[PDB]
Parts: C-alpha cells; structure tokens; sequence
C-alpha cells in the first residue's frame, strides 16, 4: 500500500505527459491547476496507513498489505469489506471525486479473476493486476472515440484513424494511433485503453484493450479549461482541492508492448468484456457506494442551509429535504442487494447483482439533476452572495457580520457554508458535476435500451400470458 | 386458516352493513357490484389450503394452522417468510388489490406483540390479534376523517360529531358518533376504527382505536359508484374481479364494548401508535412486497403491448421499458434492506427497516403514475380500440381477426392484452387505482414533512460541519 | 343551418352503420350508449338558432345562412369571428367533446380554397365543401392505418389489405378494401377517409383522400367498450351526455364515387395535403380554441374543489390552482398570436400562424397530464367519495347531508361537484380524455420530429455564427 | 441619447462604490473584472447611434433624442416600438444581460405616468424620470431584504436594521440604515431602492422607496467572487463581456435628499406599487422580449451542436431541439398578447396585459433549466472536451485539428462554439444564469401563490356551477 509521499514522488519524477494550455507541465505536483487534486489523492494513499483504518482500507497477504480496492471477494463479507473502504475514500471528498483509482482498480480486479476470459492475453491481465496492486498504482481510462461524426460508425469518421485503431503489429508489440474523447483523473501512473460503445461489427482495427505508463512517448493528454476557483478553502473548498480535470488522450503512433495488451482485434470480446468479467458489477458497486456518500453530503449542506436562514419552518423547503432522504435510501437499498444478492459468475467470481446495480446506475443520473435543483431552490440568492473572507477580513468585515449572519448562525459560518453549497452547484466545477454525473457510465439514451435487451423479461410476460387464459376461455 | 367457502358462508350468514345506491346490500356473495371480489378474496383464503403453498401462506403452532400474515417474526428468516406470503397472494391479482387482509394482519401482529404500549387496554389487544388469527377473520379499517373543512382541525368542523367521537361512557363499553370518510375492501367480518391523521392537541374525545363487527348496529357503509365494468374476464379482466369498493363509514350511537377498545381519549397514544408499536414498519412491508408485484405486472404488459404490435424495435419504447424495470428494481431493493437491516423495537419486535421503507412508500406515489403513463404511451391507439368478446363471436368476426392481429399475435390475443392494459389505466377501474397509489398510505405533502421531521439528519450535518473547519481555519 | 331536429331525423332516417358488441346499431338516437351524444350534437345545431349566438355561430350568404365553421376567411377579422364560434360551442361542453364537426369543417374549408391543390379533382373538393356547408351535415374521419406491426409499413403487413387500399378502378370509381384504426364520433352523416401519418415511398395503392355517406353498403363503424356511466346528470355529468364514441372502420369492397376522391394514388399529394392547403392551420385553431376552453373547465372545478373543502387555504394548493392559470393564459396567447400573424399561403388562403399554432398542440399534450393530475392531488380521497343521488334520495340522505357537506357548501352542492371532478379524470370517460389529448393530433415522438424539419431554424444558427466571428478571430 | 464613451467617461469620473475581495475598486472600467461588462453596457449605449437602429433604439421629442425604453406609450403601436428596442438590445448580448437598463428605465417610467399614486412626492418622481431619460443615466436596483432569518418579518431579524430602515428624518432628508440582499449589475450612476416582497403589517420603518448617485457617502456595493473567466473571446465567449455582478448593498446611515423619496412609511403603496403604477406590466414587458431573445440563442446552439456532431440524425436530439422551438413560440406568444391586449390603468398609462406577462414570467423560470438540460443531453461530452486557443496555437494544434473536427465541421469552429454552449451553461458564469432564471423575478413558490390571489377565477367558477345546475335538479 503506496504512502501519500510515494504517490507525489512518483508523478514528480515521471509525470504524465500532460499538457495545459499549449504548454507542457513539468510538475503537476506543484502546478497552480493540478497540485490541488494531486494533494487529494495524497491523502487518501495516506488515510490507509491510519490506525483507525488500515483494517477498513488494507488487507494483508503473505506478509504483504494492499489496498482494499484490489481484493479478490470470496465471500459476500469480502464484497462488504470492498464496498467500505469504497465508501470511506468516498466520504473524504463529500463524493465529489469521481475517478479515484478503485473504481478502475475494480475493473482491473475483475479482468484478473476472470483472466481466462482474454484467452492467450490471460496472463498478461493477471501480471497486470499483480503490478497496479503490488505498486498501488494510480489509474486513468479513456473508453470513447471522438465526438466527431456520430451519424457514422468508427470506421466511417473523416479519417480511418480518429479513433485509436492499429497501425500495424511488430515483434515488440503493437503500434497505436488515433485518439480517445475522455480521460478523468489524468495524475496516475497507468491509463488505461479499454473498450467502451459496443463496437459495430467490423471495427476489428479498433478493438483493443491495452494499459500505458502516463509517460509513454507519443502519449498525449490535452487538459481542458480548468475549474480551479482559487486555493482558498473558504472561497473554494471543494475546487481547490477535487478537481480531477478532463482531458482529451492523443496516440501519436505509440508502440504498446506486448505484454500490455489484453484483447487485440477481437470485436466480440471487446464488447462482452465488462459483463463476462464482473468489472461492471464490481465498478458499479463502488459508484452505488459513492453515490451514497455524495447524497449524504447534499443531505447536510441542504439541511444546514435551510435551518441556517430559518427556511426550515416552511412545509415545502421540508419536503425538499425529505426528497433527497427518499433518494438517499434508494442509493442505500441498491447497495444493500448489490451484495446481498451477489453470485458467483462462469469465472467463479462473486459479482455483486447487476439488476440492482443496473436500477442504481440508470436512476442516479434522473436523480442527481434534482437533488441539485433543490440545493439551488433552498439557497436562493444566499447562492450568489458571496462575500470573500477577503472581504471579511477587510474593512467592511464588521457590516458583513452583521447583515449575512442566519438564525442563530454567524455570517462567517453562513457564507463558509454557502459557499461550499455554491460550489456543489453553480461554480464551474460544481456544474460540471452535473453533467458528469448524467453521462459518465455511457449516454443515457443508450445505457436504458441496453438494459431492455439484457434483462430477462420472459417471467413478467408469463405471468400475464397466464393471466389472460381467462380471457381467452370465453371463446371455448 | 380459513377456507374461501367458510368466507364466503360468514359473509352470507352476517354481512356487512352495506348501503348501494340508497338500497341496503342484503347478499354481497351475490350482488352484482360484489360477488366478484368477494371471489377473489376467497380464492386468497383458498390458497393457504393448496399443497403447493401451505408452506408459504401458513404456519403451524400448538396444533392449529394460521395464516402467515399473523406470523409474529423472530428471526430475519421469519420476516421473509412474511414477505414471501404478502408477494404470493399480491401476485394472484397483479398486485392490484391493494386492500388485502393480511396489510391489517400486520398491524394487528404488530399491535399484539407490543401491547403493553396500549397499557389498560392491552390484554383486550392481545386477545383481539389472537382472535382474527384463530377465525382468520377478514378487516377492513378506516382511518381518516370527513373531508369538509380542512382548514380547520377535528373539533373545529361545522359540527362536532362529523368526525368519530365519544358520545359517553357506559358499564359496557363507549357510545360513539360522527364518520370515517374512507374503508376499502368492505367485504370483511372487521372493522378497524383506529388514528390516522396527527390529532392536534386537543382532540381528546376523538382519539380513539377500536374494532368492530361490520354488522354493528348503527353501522353503516355507504359505497361509492361501482367500478365493476362487466363480468367478461376477456371485456373486463380486473374489474370484473378486483374492485374492492371504497365507501364512508357512518356510525349512528354505535357501540364499542369495552373488550374492543385499544385506546381511548389519548391523543399522544393515538400519534405514536404505529410508529411505537412496529405496525407502520409491517404494514409497509406488505405494501413494498405488493407494488414490487404490481410494477412486475405492468413491466410484463408493457412488454408484450410492445412486442405485440412490433414497437419493440423503437429505441424510445425500449426505454420505456427499461425505465419500468428501473423502478422494479428499486422497489425490489427497498424490499431487500428492509428485512436485512431489521431491528427489534422497544417492546422487543423485530421490525424492518424504517428508513428503507419509508423511502419505498415516499417514492413509489411518485413511480406509479409515470409507469401508467408508460402503458398509455406505449399502447396509444390501441388501448382504446377495444372490440367486445361479443364482436368477435358476432357477424365481423372474421373482419376483426384481419384488422386487429398484431407482430406474429392473433387478434383475440391482442385485444385480451389491450382490454387488460386498458383496465390497468385507463377503465374507472384502472383510473381508480393511479389516485389510490398517489394516497392510500397518505398526503404526500404530509408523509414528506413527517420524513423530514422523524429522519435522524445529525450525522450528514455534523460531516459538512467539519469539512467546514479548513474554511473557517482561514481566519484564525 | 342545420337546427338539433334535422339532425336527429337524418340519424334516424339514415343511421351511420355502426356496431355494439356484435350487433347492429338500428337507431342511435334511441340507442342507450348513443342517445346521449346525440342529443349533445342537436343542441350544439340549436344553439346556431339562438338569438343570441345566431351572429356568432353563423353567417348569411346570398339569401342563406351557413355554420361559421365553413366560412371562408378573408380578414383577420373573419378569423377571429371563426376563433369565436369555435369557443362558444366548445363552452357548451366544458371543452370535453373533441371531435365536433367545426374541426373538419375547418380541414374541407382550407382544400376548398385551396382547391387547386388536388388537380384534376380540384371540382370534386369544391362541390364537396358547398354540399356539407349547404346541408350543415355532421362529420367523422379515420386517418391512421390499422396498429398491426409498427416496425413495417402499409405495404409490409400481414396482408396487402389491411390498411385501406385501392382493390380496382371502374367507370363508376373505385372499390377500395381494408380499415382504418380509429374514427371519433360516429355520429355523423358523413365519414372522411384522408391522408395522415407520412407515407412512405411506394405507398400508391394507399394514398387516398376521399369521403363516404356513413350509411354506404360494405362500411362498418365497430364500437369500442361504452363509457357512458348512466343517464343520471347528478352521478354522470359528463358521461351521460358527452361520450363521442370511437371505432374501428371497416372496408368491404366499397365503392367510392368518382365525384367523392379527392386524391388517388398520390403519395406526396397525400403526405403535403394538409400543410400546403392549410387545412392544419385551420383545424389547428379550432383547437387551440377548444383547449383554451377545456382548460377553463379545469381551472373552474379545480378551484371550487378547493374552496369548497376549505383546501385553497394552504399554499401549495393555491400553487397548483396557479399552474392552471399559467397554462390557460399559455394556451390564450398561442391564439392570439395564431389569428394576430395570420398571412396568406400559396392560394390565397388567409391561415392562422403555423409557428403559433405548431406551439399550441405540441404543447397542450404534455400540459393536459399536469392539469389532470393537479385535480387528483386537490381532490384527494373526496373524487371517490362518490354516493350517487340515489343515496340523497334515501334512508341515509339525513347522514349524508352531514358528512360531506364542506366549507360553507351543502353536501349535495359538494358530491356534485366532486361527481364533475372525477368525471372530468377518473372515470373511464375521464381518464380516456388523457389518452385523447396525448394521442389525438398524433404521436408526440413524431409530431416533435416533424417540427424539428419544418420549422427554419436558419436564422438562429445565423446569429451564432455571427456572435462566434470574435471568438475565431483570435487566430487571425 | 448617451453615447458608449460619454457612459464611460461618467464610471470612470465617478464610479459607484465597489468592492472586491476586501478593496474599494477605484477604476471599474478597466478593472480586470467589470472592464467586461463596462464595455457591453457602452456598446449598448453606441447602437442608439448607428444609423440602422436609431429609429429603433430612439425617439425624438421637442428637439432631444431619448432611449425607447423612457417612451410613454400612448398606442399599442408605441407598446411593439418599446419591444422591439428591448429584442434589439437583448439580442447583442444573446439574452444573457438581465438587468441591462432598460428594464428599470420602464418601472420609472411607469412610475412618473402613474405618478399620481405618489402623492406629495409625485412631482419628485416625475422629476426623477425626466432626469435618468435626459443624462440617459444608467441604473441598478435592489429589493429583497437580507437572508437572515426568512421565519420571522423584517421587524423580528437579529437586529432592526439589518433591513433598510430610517434612523432619522431632518429639514434635508432621511437617514437610512441596513442593507439590501442583491443589486445586479451595478456599473450604474443610480441605484434604485423600491419595494419588493409583500411587506407585512407594521413595517412602516422599512416601507421606502427612493434612488441615489452609486457614489453616496455611506453607500458600499459587495461584490460576490467574479465569474470572468478570462478575456479570451474564444476561451470565455459570455463570460468575458456579459458579467453583471451581484454585490450586497450597505448602507451606513445614507442621507437620502427630500427630492429623491418616493415613498416613505407606507406599507400598503409600498405593497401596490407595481401593480397599481404599471410597473409591474412594463417590466414583465421587456422580460418577455428578453427570455424570447435567450431562448432563440439557445436554439441557434442547440442546432448548431446537433449538425456539428452529426447528432441531428437521431430522433431523439431532434424531438428535444423541438421542444425549444416550442418554448420559443410560447413566449412569442406571450409576447404578441401582452401587446395586442393592452389596457389604460387607472391613471391612463396604457399597459401589457398582465394575463399574459404573469403567464410568461411564471412559466419560463420552469423552461429555462430545462433548455439548459437540453443543451447538456445534446452536447455531452463535447461540453467539456475544451481546449483552449492556446492548444489550437501551441505545438499540438495540428492533432487538435484532426481529432476535435465534427461532422463538415473544422475543429477551431467546432471548440468555439462548445465553448460558447458550455459558457451557456457549465462555467460559473452559465450556471449562474440557471439560478437567476429561476429567482429574479420572484420565489416562484410567492409568484405562483400571488398569482393565485390577484388572478380573477370567478367567471370559471361561474360556468361550472351553472354547468352543475343540471346536476342538482334530480332533486327537485
Ligand atoms: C464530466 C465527464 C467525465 C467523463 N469521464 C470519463 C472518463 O473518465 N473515462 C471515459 O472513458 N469516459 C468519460 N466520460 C465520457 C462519457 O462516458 C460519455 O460522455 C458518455 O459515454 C456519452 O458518450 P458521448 O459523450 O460520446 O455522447 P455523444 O453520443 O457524443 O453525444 C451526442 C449524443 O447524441 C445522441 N446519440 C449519439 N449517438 C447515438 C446513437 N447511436 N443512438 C442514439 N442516440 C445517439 C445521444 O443521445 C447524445 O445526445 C466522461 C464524460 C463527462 C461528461
Ligand atoms: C382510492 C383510495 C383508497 C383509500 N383507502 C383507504 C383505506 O382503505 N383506509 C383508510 O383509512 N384510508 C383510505 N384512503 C384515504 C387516504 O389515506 C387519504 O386520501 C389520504 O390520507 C389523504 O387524506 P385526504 O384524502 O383527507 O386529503 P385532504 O387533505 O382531504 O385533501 C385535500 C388536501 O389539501 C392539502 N391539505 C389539506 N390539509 C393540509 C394540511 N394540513 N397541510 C398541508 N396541506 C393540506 C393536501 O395536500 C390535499 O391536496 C384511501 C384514499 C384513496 C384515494
């Protein structure tokens, strides 16, 4: 298990090939727009050498500690125990971080598990995991092509390789080019180039499945405009320190070693990859757990901004509240069937539920846009007045003190906690987060008829099959 | 266990006080507008008596056999006996019988085990569970008072006796007067006259909870218009069997002997009764396990409508679809955390988890009529396009096996699935059943500003407070 | 001008051939499920006599007076004079009777002035108009093709015949063989066969326009499930008299006169006929003005619902009363701007604003669930709380009297008007009307569509491009 | 008529008292954060100028040229002529700038015709008017109180100024004292100080109406934390240039001049200032103008995003770019009846109808988040795939070229113009805009429940009682 320390020292002397702005960063470490998240993810390497929860974060094994994230669950306990330490990094950043590395770290255990799955590839995805476990490497994945030409499939964008498709196959490995749309969380050591869409038949050139140190030659991330408000706590206390960033992935002709390569060409196995694995149920089971502790944290700030300007007295401002507790419960219930209902896959491994994972992933992204307007229904104009501590410190702090305090509540406080309600929402980052929150699992539109062609539908239709024999009868 | 001809035999030899458009009912097993529900209920009781599930629907105890619902849990495993009992019968009508006995059974189970709540009167609890249990007897209750002037508390409506009060008190029981406004599924032996609506200080005379035989004298239920759309099973495949009538309850100088009076002149007693004694918690587990079977019946139909008329291959309908199985799903999951995170409650009852199911019975008022919705849109024209059994045994018969066939479905099939789909929605019957899902268990405006009040918000408020620390350090 | 009698004598005389459960309907006018619309329709011809409204509701001309509903607008004057008498006889029914015949008075208007549109049929159109305004006949049409399997075209079903088709052509016309889906309000005299969901390429044989005496051999009108609740005014007061009836429409070889096609086997003259003769501008506006009239109703009931039972004190009952408002006024503007932008189209034809009126019925069927929806959550359990006159008028009526009487409002006042309320929602009349204003002008998916590639959008991309100049001039 | 440099000139001479982060801003026109919109509000004040829009933007009178939004309309053709400048104006901007000038320029200039319900102060608001339209002054406003305790009056906060109060009444003026919660663009010469929530009873201290120099000693404006999020019209296309600000406004026993008090200790004109002046109508009046000109932006986007990615030619992105084009035509509609229905108020100011403004004003704060939802389900990922100029100008901008091009679509126009999108609605900036929608007018929770109020709901009530009549006549 790395040390916060041993995470900063490793992007400090081989940094990922990062660039912002047109030009390149040599430090993320210390970079005005990264050393924040850097810092944050610090942190949580660290939290796992806490006496306090070193059993919850680590499990030991032949004289080695590794982080809860890469646990082979055995048993439905095992899955508790993974969806815990899920849970508590969660609760770190208010469910704000979307892409620690667990999730991936997931995703990787799974491919692991079930490795026969890869077929000759198989040893590579256990060597693989044996080595993001063993280092406790930090991970980033691009899955989508450019938002190019929708109307038309991989292999009919402007050019054959938009997409990052083979260029050809050498003794050493295999020579990549071509581009991914999305990156999340770009300060890890390894990214990792995974299928994503289902892949229309013949895209075999673009059927891969491969992983990358952040520094590779010809890797290229291309981060967006940052979302940093300051480095202020109080101004800023959640972009200051949780901004993951984005970033577009570029391949300029990179040669990817053979013994990282995972599916090579293979367009079925590419779509059935996170299925048959488990990855999805398992990289699903830490998004239910983050989910939940995210609702928590809108649950707070939503109930301290009401009692704090005393809107709380008000029937519908409660009713507001009380919606975020319904769906608190139902991110909770999800979670608790997940494992209650886990069973073992064709690989033997135990995989939480996908129908409830499936219930919990296609109704967050309904609920999250809500749970925000009520943030933002709630707070009013108490979103938008938002003094600096600047200005509390500065000469018209005392007329601050006096008009922005709430019942019972110092104006300090009460814009402290303002602030963090703004930037849950109305900052850059915290709209941001609205989005992210609507398509980081794939495109609604396309997660909703996936699962109408996945889930088993015959029991219902059955059921009501031998309802109208009844009906039927008349005719007799 | 009772058997469906001993129901139907008591309900002949002593029937309810029931009123039908100005005329009294004088055989319910046979009128028109009941004897179809009075069958269904029957073949309930019926059930608990075929070999295949004797095990499910009944237990054995010191000789006899009695009805799960009257199952006092001890364990986990004996609260999903009870789950499995409440999903059995729901499945029998697809879940749209919302009144079924055994929703009060669980109040009354509930009631017994933590009698010493009721204090005086709690041995006269005790021993009225022990009776429904050993007759198996069927209730029906109401809890609300007349709606007339809402803006003004119980004993403050343009008389004081509209609502249930106590007239005196005699050396053989209480004299009460006034209405109840609202008694689903009449068609029962009992009648539970217990508190409902938080009784506002003050309302002493009206805090009541008592139970009666529905042939009091003085008695009376005056039903609404009937939904019963015809006795076809192919015209009228639910309402034909499952309108379980609503009427008010008048009570002229009835009554109560002292051994059927649970509480009296207690206005806190009557507020915390459901809550204090577990029955709230039972209660809303029969209701979760019955709208999990209602979503699973409209899930199958809105998955053959589709099928059968080729919408399948729409991407839009797939996600209708998808999106019922959502719900599905939730409501499942809500099911599972209740009994898994059950806890005994002060008069040591295990009870399932109020927060799960308080989430469920808050969130599906507001499914519900979005599923509805989903059938409508999915069905469109053909939910209304509705020939008779009649027109297909008459002269354009043949015309009609032509015109309404469907994607590889025969036309008879067709229509008896959309006659079915349009008695879930769209038939007096079906419209009923969106406004009783929307309030049978109360005034969502009411039940979210009790959620808001009862949750335990401390914890989610206490994170934010300390997240908050780093911004107030700012000015230290 | 047609006066109620006329009417009833040519129904009687020469009934449309319709059907009810298997057998023939002889007399409509006496019929127990048609008697009631029918007397509805004669009162809406009697009003045309009133002296009150003769200056409304029709117009004189060379010696006659005819229905507004055919007068050929010149001004915008005249248009608005149509608006008028379109509202005034939907006022008379609370806006719940959709298919009165001013709605395809308003379509035979428009390709009467646009009758160079249909070539060499162009007299056929003409003197069809002059004959149903010269003998103010009742009207009914059928444009959707048999719901069979959607995922194929017309000519992709089960048979060549199942959408109506052209069999052959004679000296005498043509003999066409198939059924259209629905056709509202079979009361008529005459049944219009024209265009309505796109047709798709290679549909020949099925682009037809043409209209039919609904007495004509080989013509059959198959009913749907009544809803007609009873003949009680009281219990019923929307379903005893305004139940349009729909039916399936059945074609065995009948005959079409060459003087009655309007358009033969012209796909595009079928797919364009509506928009370029302005048959939708006009039909349209008879909607809108029917809208604004059912919506009137709604906020009417809606608010004595609330201050009858004393609801209309609390705030979010005042709020949803509100929400009504905002939707009436919404629906008032699309009408005025429809009349007020009023221009010519490519025959001379003034037409009300498609931009307007495109707003109007896009809109109206996402707004009409709401509102419905807002009478439930008002009303509550008082919309079943439905004793019929029967229960007044009995031994029970004293009791009656008392229990649901409201705030300042006798119980006979209250139960009739909660009758209303769950007429207008919840009976199967009630709850059809939803189905009817989602579905009526077509599918939503595709009306939405269709909008998206007519309306020009042009000038707003423009503006962008304009604004965006700055934004790459940064790379000059 | 003002001219850009003379409105510069005046900021700059004497600008008003502006803090940020704790200093006095001494120069906001070149300030790094309001320079911006210093230079919009100027180009606003520049177009009266330009040959092609003086006509629109401008009316001459007694030799003087003055701003259309200080027009006393006399006609409805002077009504279209006042909206017509508003669109002019809105449409530079996109709609984004909502306190642009002209939206107080119409609540003075309805005040000074209505003049006459001032009383003794009257001539002081007719003098006022004649001031701001001779020196074509700029102006800012703020009207809610702060949000301290929101369950307690303005009398009953922490401490009885916290609210504007008078201290004191002298030969020269009234001392006031507190602090208002919001002003919106304060690059402004005067500051208005009038009513705006519905004051309670009793708060005759805080009933006041009055204007003052942005410059008045005692007067100190609070900026909230700057959403600029550069100055790069490509990188930051809105927010570079439409940044109003919002700032808290105190004030330290401000002396107000006799001639500048409009109103003072009179709770009920306080109360029914608004409506009675016609303030209300003509405010709502460039509203509407304003939200049409917004939602036109967001439809030349939305279509614009759609035909860049190729995403147009699916079903569902077109059904939503038409749902904005409904929208759209709503608020047209709107728009044309609140001009084609305009009455004299009782102080013979012709006025748009409040009907229809109550409509658009009460239903486009439900419209606007979800355009911008719309604009988020078409865009996704593209939303955030930002690189900047600098990437396009740096070593990479050959790739970015390459990969970031849509469908016939180059990669710089593509980034510009989601840049555009995400400013619309992501940045600080554009989320911001989402808040402001939904509460600049009002809490809609107040608006709806005040509409609910004023709205006359007799003539509906009317019909369906005598609907009724039939209802009740079975008991005669
Ligand atoms: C903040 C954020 C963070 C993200 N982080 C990551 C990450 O860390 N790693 C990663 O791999 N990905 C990440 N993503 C990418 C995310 O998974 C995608 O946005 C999502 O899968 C949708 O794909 P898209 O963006 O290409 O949508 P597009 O399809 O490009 O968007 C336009 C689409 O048009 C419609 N459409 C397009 N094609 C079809 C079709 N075939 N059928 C029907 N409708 C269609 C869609 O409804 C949608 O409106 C992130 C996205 C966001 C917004
Ligand atoms: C089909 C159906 C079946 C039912 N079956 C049963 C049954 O079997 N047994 C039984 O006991 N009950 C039953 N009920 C009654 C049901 O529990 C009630 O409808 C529900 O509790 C709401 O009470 P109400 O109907 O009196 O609403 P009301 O309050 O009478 O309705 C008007 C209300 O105005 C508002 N309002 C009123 N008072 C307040 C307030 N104090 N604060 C805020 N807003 C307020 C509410 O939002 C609502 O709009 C049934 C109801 C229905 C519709």
């Amino acid at each position: 298990a790395r040390t916060g320390a041993e995470y900063i020292e490793a992007l400090k002397t081989r940094p990922p090939n990062l660039w912002y702005k047109g030009e390149k960063v040599e430090d993320p470490t210390t970079h005005p727009v990264f050393r924040g998240i850097v810092r944050t993810m610090a942190a949580l390497y660290d939290l796992q050498h806490d006496p306090r929860y070193r059993e919850v974060l680590t499990y030991e094994e032949e004289g080695k500690r590794h982080g809860m994230s890469f646990l082979i669950p055995k048993t439905k306990e095992d899955l508790k125990r993974r969806g815990q330490a899920y849970k508590l990094w969660a609760d770190q950043n208010l469910g704000m971080m979307g892409r620690s590395p667990d999730y991936l770290n997931a995703v990787v255990m799974a491919y692991a598990a079930s490795a026969d799955y890869f077929g000759e590839f198989a040893e590579n995805v256990r060597n693989y995991y044996r080595y993001l476990r063993d280092q406790d490497l930090a991970t980033t994945h691009a899955l989508t092509n450019p938002q190019v030409n929708r109307a038309r499939p991989p292999s009919g964008q402007p050019d054959p390789y938009i997409p990052v498709g083979v260029v050809k196959q050498t003794e050493k490995g295999i020579v990549v080019r071509g581009a991914r749309m999305t990156a999340t969380f770009p300060l890890a050591d390894e990214v990792l180039i995974f299928p994503s869409i289902l892949l229309q038949a013949g895209s075999e050139k673009y059927a891969l499945a491969f992983a990358l140190p952040t520094s590779t030659p010809g890797l290229h991330f291309v981060c967006r405009e940052a979302l940093v408000g300051g480095d202020s706590p109080f101004d800023h206390p959640l972009s200051s320190r949780v901004e993951e960033m984005d970033c577009l992935v570029i391949f300029d002709d990179v040669l990817v070693p053979w013994e990282r390569v995972f599916i090579l060409g293979n367009v079925e196995l590419c779509n059935n990859a996170y299925g048959a694995t488990g990855a999805l149920n398992h990289m699903a089971h830490q998004v239910v757990a983050l989910k939940t502790a995210k609702t928590e944290a809108f649950l707070g700030v939503a109930a301290l901004m009401a009692e704090g300007i005393g809107a709380d007295v008000y029937g519908h401002v409660q009713e507001k509240i009380a919606e975020i507790i319904v769906y608190l419960e139902a991110m909770r219930a999800f979670w608790t069937r997940a494992e209650e209902e886990a069973k073992e896959n064709a690989y033997g491994l135990l995989v939480p539920d996908r129908g409830a994972l499936d219930g919990a992933r296609n109704l967050y992204p309904r609920l999250y846009p809500r749970i925000r307007e009520i943030l933002e229904q709630i707070g009013a104009s108490g979103l938008i007045t938002l003094p600096s501590e600047k200005d509390f410190k500065g000469p018209l702090g005392p007329f601050l003190e006096k008009f922005l305090q709430g019942a019972a509540l110092e104006a300090k406080e009460r814009v402290a906690l303002f602030r963090l309600a703004w930037d849950m929402t109305l900052s850059g980052f915290g709209a941001r987060q609205e989005l992210y929150e609507r398509f980081f699992f794939g495109d609604p539109v396309r997660m909703y008829q996936t699962l109408y062609n996945v889930y088993n539908k015959e029991p219902y239709k059955e059921r009501i099959h031998a309802f109208l024999k009844e009906s039927l009868k008349v005719f007799e």
